[PDB]
């Protein structure tokens, strides 16, 4: 086919914006008016360029995080999405997002983070998520990190344009 099917994990913490920045990556007239906690996961399917993402939209409440891993063998890409606000769950994030870099099924793919939710007042900034995150020690592995108002889209082209090149 003319178009490169691709798999793009979402995964991070609940609550991060996971479903609402991938609303944004929607053509605008079906977008969502509101989005509630996801159950389980579900799967949304994206045109962007020359690429067709099938997008893995996992929640990321605790009870599905095991979830998320039944998912890491065919993924081509992962989207880490975290909550800039929540200064509190930074290690948290940092520990489901290790144990996503250790699975014997996560092979050395791009990896692309939204610091989410920059536009509250209380949001970290992206080189300090970068910190707790240790995301600089992330070698073998092309990654990025870009801050995102998933309400707006603010960020989110920039960060789906990097995540593209490298899968083009
Ligand atoms: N202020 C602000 N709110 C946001 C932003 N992104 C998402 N939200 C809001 O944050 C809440 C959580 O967003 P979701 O997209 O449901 O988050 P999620 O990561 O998919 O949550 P789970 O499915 O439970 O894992 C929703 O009420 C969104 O409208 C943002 O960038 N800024
Ligand atoms: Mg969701």
């Amino acid at each position: 086919a003319a178009s490169k099917k691709v798999n793009v994990l979402v995964v991070g913490l609940d609550n991060s914006g996971k479903t609402t920045i991938i609303e944004r990556l929607k053509p605008r007239p079906r977008q969502a008016a509101e989005v509630a906690p996801t159950v389980g996961f579900t799967v949304d399917e994206v045109e962007k360029g020359p690429l067709t993402f099938t997008v893995f939209d996992m929640s990321g409440a605790g009870r599905y995080r095991t979830l998320w891993e039944q998912y890491y063998r065919e993924a081509d890409a992962v989207v880490f999405v975290v909550d800039s606000a929540d200064k509190l769950r930074m290690v948290v994030a940092r520990d489901e997002m290790e144990h996503m870099l250790k699975h014997s099924n996560m092979r050395k793919v791009p990896i692309l983070y939204f610091a989410n939710k920059k536009d509250l007042p209380v949001a970290m900034p992206p080189v300090e998520i970068a910190q707790a995150l240790g995301l600089d020690d992330i070698k073998d592995r092309p990654w990025q990190i870009v801050p995102s108002n998933g309400l707006t889209g603010e960020g989110v082209d920039k960060g789906i344009d990097w995540l593209a090149e490298r899968l083009s």
